[PDB]
């Protein structure tokens, strides 16, 4: 009945802050599947998940998706070592607040990995010739570079890129990531699975590893597990690879809208 | 392995504070035995206990009694209602800090009951004719006024007052309060049991209910369960009934030193 990533938390009466602590491990669920150069890093998507549940455990809301993510900076990666404790802090109001996700050293030393801003949620054909692409080349490309994705993250079963740069991918939630997923507000693997569609976009498909540093405008409208198609596009600005993905269900309705996915090497 | 009164706690990284939360109940151990006018109030002694364990769970010390209590204000009593949550906050350093003990309303409203100051611990015959007194008159007196003590708090098995005002009492730890006592740093019933020796002092024994508001200089040197004698004395200053008790073991060595026990109606 407890969120395996946020952990239980209490409120600090001296100020207005609220803290959360959670035990992390490479054995926790699908964490082992994300790997950057043989290390169990934490996927960027996860932070967004934790940032939302914090506002949910703090405020009373009678909606299935009352929160949207405004800004999401990611300062340093998190090596998931055994016995790692994850510390989260919330501060603000129900219209808008702030969330910091840090890692604890001993008991009085911490290292922040992601600062966030959360607010209330908002309301909901010419020459794009697709060249059918093999996913096991991307995965291989991605893995080759140094991003050995795990089975639970191999959700792209089919994908192609248009003659303009936009990438279209048929995604699904593999069963290994389906274990213990009702506790989430926004699955962290899907959101990554939606993000890795940027590996097929034109600007990406000529650099022969890219990591997402900052997000902006992450909108959730429905349970994102019911998603089968993601449309990925990105541009560049020197070192500013800005992106934009959208995850939609069978009937074309939107589920996940990510306005800006600024990336870097 | 967890303190039943302090509860588990986590550290707030936004500031330097550390919070603790604990479930309280009238069914918890000997809590039901303390009663003020048919209500399960929390005994003053308990706060001192919680204030010490907070500094112990916060700082590394290789001593059996490294902390002493400097000041202990008690603002409002705590009606122990079922499902009551107790909130404790620590702030300061290992040489000297501050502790607040409050009660939580819902999740974001609190009421402080006792502020405290804690610091490092310090190093360790003429006309006093005693008139042997019956404890079951004091208890009756005390109960009569409106302080129906419980069995676990009936530790005074023999007491007398000298021809000057000082009260001497042979105290013991009843078995009903002996259940689950290794978890404490300073038993809260004993300290009360040492305090109720002030009910035999001269200034007290002519008012025919007194409550302790503020303490000062509470020194602990040993496990206070091994105590068999308490020497109680107090004076008055209008509404300022200042006291002083000391709990000693069999071989006369001191165990509990309370410099000031300012009381009021
Ligand atoms: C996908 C793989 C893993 C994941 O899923 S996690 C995804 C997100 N998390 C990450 O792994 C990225 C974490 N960090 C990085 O990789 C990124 O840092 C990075 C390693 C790229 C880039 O290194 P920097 O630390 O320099 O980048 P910053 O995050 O500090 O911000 C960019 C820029 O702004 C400046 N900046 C930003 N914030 C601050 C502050 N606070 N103070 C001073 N200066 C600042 C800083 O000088 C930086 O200079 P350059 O990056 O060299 O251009
Ligand atoms: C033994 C029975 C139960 C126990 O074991 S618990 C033992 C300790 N706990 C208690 O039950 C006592 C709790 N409270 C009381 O009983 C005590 O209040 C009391 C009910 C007596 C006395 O009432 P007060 O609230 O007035 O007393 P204070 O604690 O506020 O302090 C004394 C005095 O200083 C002033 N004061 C002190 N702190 C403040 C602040 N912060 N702001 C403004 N003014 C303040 C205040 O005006 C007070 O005026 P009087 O008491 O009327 O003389």
């Amino acid at each position: 009945d407890t969120h395996p990533l946020l952990g239980v938390g209490v409120t600090d009466p001296t100020n207005g802050t609220r803290v959360w602590e959670s035990e992390l491990d490479p054995d926790l669920l699908w964490l082992a599947d994300f790997v950057i150069d043989d290390l169990v890093v934490l996927p960027g998507a996860a932070y967004a998940e934790i940032a939302l549940a914090a506002a949910t455990d703090t405020f009373a809301v009678e909606q299935d998706q009352p929160w949207m993510i405004s800004e999401l900076d990611l300062r340093q990666m998190l090596h998931v070592t055994p016995g790692t404790v994850l510390v989260t802090t919330l501060t603000g109001d129900e219209q808008r607040c702030q969330v910091e996700i840090r890692t604890r050293s001993g008991s009085s030393g911490w290292t922040t990995h992601a600062t966030a801003t959360v607010a209330r949620a908002e309301p909901l054909t010419t020459a794009d010739l697709e060249d059918q692409l093999d996913p096991d080349d991307l995965y291989q490309r991605l893995r080759g570079a140094g991003q050995q994705h795990g089975p639970a993250f191999q959700g792209i079963v089919g994908l192609a890129v248009t003659q303009a740069g936009v990438a279209r991918a048929q995604v699904r939630l593999p069963a290994s990531a389906r274990t213990g997923s009702r506790e989430f507000m926004l699955h962290p693997v899907m959101m990554d699975i939606a993000l890795q569609t940027l590996g097929a976009t034109r600007t990406a498909t000529d650099l022969a590893l890219v990591v997402p540093v900052r997000f902006a405008g992450v909108h959730v409208y429905g349970d994102i597990t019911r998603g089968v198609r993601a449309v990925g596009s990105l541009a560049a600005a020197g070192d500013r690879l800005v992106g934009e993905v959208v995850l939609t269900d069978a009937n074309g309705q939107p589920l996940l809208v990510v306005d800006e996915v600024e990336m870097a090497v």
